[PDB]
């Protein structure tokens, strides 16, 4: 379990079909499916009977799931090679680093390369290499209030953690800056909201049915996406050498 930062600060935007269509100007339009995170529930008929009196192990293992379903999403949204967003960056959006350290001359080259930016995502671990940095320097950043939180920044931009950015072996990792907001042509995340058996808002659960042995078998979906909506919304410092 983890604080996904990623869904709650993504607006999300209704898509009707499961398909959802962005005009490129460098051609065609890029046209979104949304995808899918499945599991099967299964649950002995048994603890469904009997085990109900203290909690309902049934809603238990319920939410259970749904929590897990929700680490998938974030996970995707941010490696997914079709439509994360570590890989849906325009190579003009894609800078390096003076030297290893993430420097605060890095962190300002990053924000001048658009209008607006107001989000910064970057690995727990990267986080603490920021931070050796800035004490070096004798410099003490502010901070921000999110969503009713109050979190680290630079120059007013929130900075927040998201253990989903992969570190590699050789001790590098990534810090993502973007842009949010439809009417700001910025990120957006793209789900459908009002399916048949709705659990919650874009997850369904179905019934399925009962095997051979007494177990209880259950289908639970959620359907997402996400799109950039023009190329200057995204971008990334590519290799940012934490652990020196």
């Amino acid at each position: 379990i983890s604080s996904r930062w990623l869904l709650r600060v993504l607006p999300w935007t209704q898509v009707n079909g499961g398909t959802y269509r962005v005009n490129r100007r460098l051609l065609a339009p890029r046209e979104y499916e949304l995808s899918v995170a499945q599991t099967v529930l299964k649950i002995h008929s048994r603890v469904a009977d009997l085990y109900n009196d203290p909690m309902n192990q049934m809603d238990q293992q319920l939410r259970l799931t749904v929590e897990a379903l929700r680490e998938r999403q974030e996970h995707e949204m941010i490696n997914n090679r079709e439509f994360g967003l570590l890989h849906n960056a325009d190579l003009k959006q894609r800078i390096h680093t003076r030297s290893g350290p993430p420097t605060p001359d890095d962190l300002d080259e990053l924000i001048s390369r658009r209008r607006k930016t107001q989000v910064l995502l970057a690995h727990p671990r990267t986080i603490a290499a920021i931070g050796r940095e800035w004490n070096a320097r004798g410099i003490y950043p502010t901070g921000a209030e999110l969503h009713g939180t109050d979190v680290r920044a630079w120059r007013g931009i929130p900075l927040l953690p998201c253990n989903k950015i992969p570190v590699t072996p050789e001790q590098t990792s990534s810090i993502i800056a973007m842009r949010l907001g439809e009417e700001n042509q910025g990120v957006v995340g793209l789900h459908q909201t009002g399916i048949p058996d709705e659990y919650q808002p874009g997850l369904s659960v179905r019934f399925m049915g009962i095997n051979d042995q007494a177990v209880i078998q259950y289908l639970v979906s959620a359907y997402y996406s996400a799109a950039v909506l023009v190329p200057d919304a995204l971008g990334i410092l590519e290799d940012v050498e934490i652990g020196h």
